């Protein structure tokens, strides 16, 4: 398993504009288009992102290209952030995937806000960090996905996904 397969399981693949769990306009593999309520504003961002007139629809290829860019940007964002990079560097390969997953879903800023959990991960206090991470809006809003990520940090294995 790798970061790509993991995120593909968590986000799904949709070739037509759709609303995410938060009600925002998204397409592909979790690519947020706009937090704006206008489908019009969404179709516009979409065309800008792909470089063509899509009319709300894209191909598999286009979806995967966006996905490649988002994963790359997620990684680069961690490495550029002081708070984040330090945790990232301290972690093993699988756990690194769990942090990238969080950053992809919630943005750098969002994850950087989990101060206490980050400190615990850095300290390798797996159980404690798992309990702390579950005390969040994140966990209450998307509990099945959050549990999968949390298990990944807890165990350092891909068990939560080998099911799926």
């Amino acid at each position: 398993m790798n970061i790509f397969e993991m995120l593909r399981i968590d986000e799904g693949l949709r070739l037509k504009i759709y609303k995410d769990t938060e009600g925002y306009y998204t397409i592909g593999i979790g690519h947020l288009l706009t937090k704006s309520p206008s489908l019009n504003a969404a179709k516009s961002e979409l065309d800008k992102a792909i470089g063509r007139n899509c009319n709300g629809v894209i191909t598999k290829d286009e979806a995967e290209k966006l996905f490649n860019q988002d994963v790359d940007a997620a990684v680069r964002g961690i490495l550029r952030n002081a708070k984040l990079k330090g945790v990232y560097d301290s972690l093993d390969a699988v756990r690194r995937c769990a942090l990238i997953n969080m950053v992809f879903q919630m943005g750098e800023t969002g994850v950087a806000g989990f101060t206490n959990s980050l400190r615990m991960l850095q300290q390798k206090r797996w159980d404690e960090a798992a309990v702390n991470l579950a005390k969040s809006r994140w966990y209450n809003q998307t509990p099945n996905r959050a549990k999968r990520v949390i298990t990944t940090f807890r165990t350092g294995t891909w068990d939560a996904y080998k099911n799926l």
